[PDB]
């Protein structure tokens, strides 16, 4: 339910931003 550690950890090497209830991922 951490999807800002889940996104973080799956796109190891991405620009993940959290921001609240939205997540933008920049590879």
């Amino acid at each position: 339910n951490d999807k800002c550690k889940e996104l973080k950890k799956r796109y190891a090497g991405c620009e993940v931003r959290c921001d609240x209830p939205r997540y933008e991922v920049h590879c």
